[PDB]
C-alpha cells in the first residue's frame, strides 16, 4: 500500500463552513468542520473551534505563489510560472521544485503547530491551466501524494481540491474532496467517487457569480441548481460568495 493513513476521517455528509477572506470572526454557523486560512488565523481561534467540538481544516495554496504571504520571499524566480489570471500577485508554481516542496513542508509545519486537524491545499491543477511550466497530471499526482504523506506524518488529514482527472491516483491518500462548481459544469459524477468510498465532498457553489459578494440570499431556482443533483444527498454543499467571506447558505 503506497499511501499513508490519517486518524481523522470525517463522515460523508458532514456539515461544513469555509471562510478564507479574513481572520475568522463568526463561529455562529452550526457546522462541524470549519475550513479557514492557515496564515491569517491564530492558534487561539483554532483551539477555540476545537473546544466547541469542531474540526479545523487549514487552507493554503500549494500550487500558486501569493505575493501577500509572510513567506513569499522564500520562493525563487525559477519557482514561478505564469499569472493565474493576468495579475502578477498570483503565479503558478513549479510543484516539482525542491524549493517549492520545502516551502510547503514549512507551511505544513505551521499548520501542525497551530493545531490544524487537516489541510486544504489549493491549486494542485496547474496542468489544466496556462501555467507556463509544462505542468502535467503526473506532476500533480506526485505533488499531492507528497503533500499527503507529509501531512499524515504531522498527524493531519488532507483532501484533493478539484483536480478531478487525477482522483484515481491520489484518492487512497485523501480524506475528502473539496469541489467548486461541479453542479454548474456537469462534473459532480466525477467527484461522487469520494462518498462511494466513504469520504465526503466539501462542495461549494457560487450562484451570485464571480463579481457579486453580499449577505443577501439567492433565488430558489439558483439554490436548487446548486443543491439538487444525482447523489447530492452525499455532498456537503455550501452556497457561498466568490470571495469566500462569512456568508453561507445551506441546502
Ligand atoms: C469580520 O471581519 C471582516 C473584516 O474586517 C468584517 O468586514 C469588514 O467590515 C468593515 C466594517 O463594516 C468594512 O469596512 C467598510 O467598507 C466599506 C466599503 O468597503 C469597500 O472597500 C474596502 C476597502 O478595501 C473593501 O475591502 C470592500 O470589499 C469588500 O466588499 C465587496 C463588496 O462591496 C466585496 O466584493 C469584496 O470581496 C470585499 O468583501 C469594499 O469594496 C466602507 O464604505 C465603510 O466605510 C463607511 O461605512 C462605515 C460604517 O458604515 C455605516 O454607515 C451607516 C451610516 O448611517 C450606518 O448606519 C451603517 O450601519 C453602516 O454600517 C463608516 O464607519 C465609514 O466612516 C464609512 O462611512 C462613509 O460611507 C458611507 C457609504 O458607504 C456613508 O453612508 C457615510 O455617511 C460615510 O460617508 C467601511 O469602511 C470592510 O469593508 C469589511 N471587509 C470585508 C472584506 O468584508 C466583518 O464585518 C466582520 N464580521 C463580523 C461578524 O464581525
Ligand atoms: C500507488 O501506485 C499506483 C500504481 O503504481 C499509482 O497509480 C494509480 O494506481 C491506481 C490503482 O488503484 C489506479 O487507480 C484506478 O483504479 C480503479 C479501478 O478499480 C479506477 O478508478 C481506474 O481504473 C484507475 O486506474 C490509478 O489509475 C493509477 N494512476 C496512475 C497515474 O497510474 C498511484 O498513483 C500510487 N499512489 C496512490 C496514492 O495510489
Ligand atoms: C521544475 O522543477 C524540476 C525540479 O527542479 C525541474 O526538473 C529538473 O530539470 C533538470 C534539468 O534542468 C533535470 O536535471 C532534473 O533531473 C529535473 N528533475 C526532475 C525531478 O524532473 C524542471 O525543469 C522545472 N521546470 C521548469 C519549467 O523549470
Ligand atoms: C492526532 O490526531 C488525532 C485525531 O484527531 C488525535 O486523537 C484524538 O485525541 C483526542 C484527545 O486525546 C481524543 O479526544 C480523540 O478521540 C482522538 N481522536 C482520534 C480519531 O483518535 C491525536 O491526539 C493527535 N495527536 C497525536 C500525537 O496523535
Ligand atoms: C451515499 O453513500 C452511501 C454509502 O456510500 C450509499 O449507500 C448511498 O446510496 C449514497 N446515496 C445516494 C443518494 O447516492
Ligand atoms: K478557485
Amino acid at each position: 500500500g503506497n499511501y499513508t493513513t490519517a486518524k481523522w476521517q470525517p463522515a460523508v455528509g458532514t456539515k461544513w463552513q469555509i471562510e478564507l477572506l479574513y481572520a475568522l470572526n463568526d463561529t455562529s454557523v452550526d457546522a462541524e468542520i470549519y475550513d479557514i486560512d492557515l496564515f491569517i488565523n491564530d492558534k487561539s481561534t483554532i483551539a477555540g473551534l476545537q473546544r466547541a467540538g469542531r474540526k479545523v481544516i487549514c487552507y493554503f495554496s500549494a500550487g500558486s505563489y501569493e505575493n501577500w504571504r509572510p513567506d513569499k520571499d522564500k520562493f525563487k524566480d525559477s519557482d514561478l510560472g505564469h499569472d493565474l489570471d493576468d495579475w502578477p500577485g498570483e503565479k503558478w508554481l513549479n510543484i516539482s521544485s525542491a524549493n517549492v516542496r520545502q516551502i510547503m513542508l514549512d507551511r505544513l509545519d505551521m499548520a501542525r503547530d497551530k493545531g490544524c486537524d487537516g489541510v486544504d491545499p489549493d491549486n494542485v491543477d496547474g496542468y489544466d491551466n496556462d501555467n507556463g511550466l509544462d505542468l502535467t497530471q503526473a506532476d500533480s499526482i506526485s505533488f499531492v501524494n507528497f503533500l499527503a504523506n507529509a501531512a499524515h506524518a504531522r498527524n493531519m488529514s488532507i483532501g484533493l481540491k478539484n483536480a478531478g482527472d487525477i482522483i484515481p491516483s491520489v484518492i487512497k491518500n485523501m480524506q475528502w474532496s473539496v469541489n467548486e462548481q461541479c453542479a454548474q459544469y456537469n462534473e459532480c459524477d466525477t467527484y461522487a467517487v469520494f462518498p462511494q468510498n466513504g469520504k465526503p465532498v466539501f462542495h461549494i457553489e457560487y450562484p451570485k457569480g464571480d463579481k457579486t459578494n453580499n449577505d443577501l440570499s439567492v433565488t430558489a431556482s439558483q439554490k436548487n441548481a446548486a443543491c439538487d443533483f444525482a447523489g447530492s444527498a452525499n455532498f456537503s454543499t455550501v452556497i457561498k460568495n466568490m470571495n469566500l467571506n462569512n456568508w453561507v447558505e445551506y441546502c
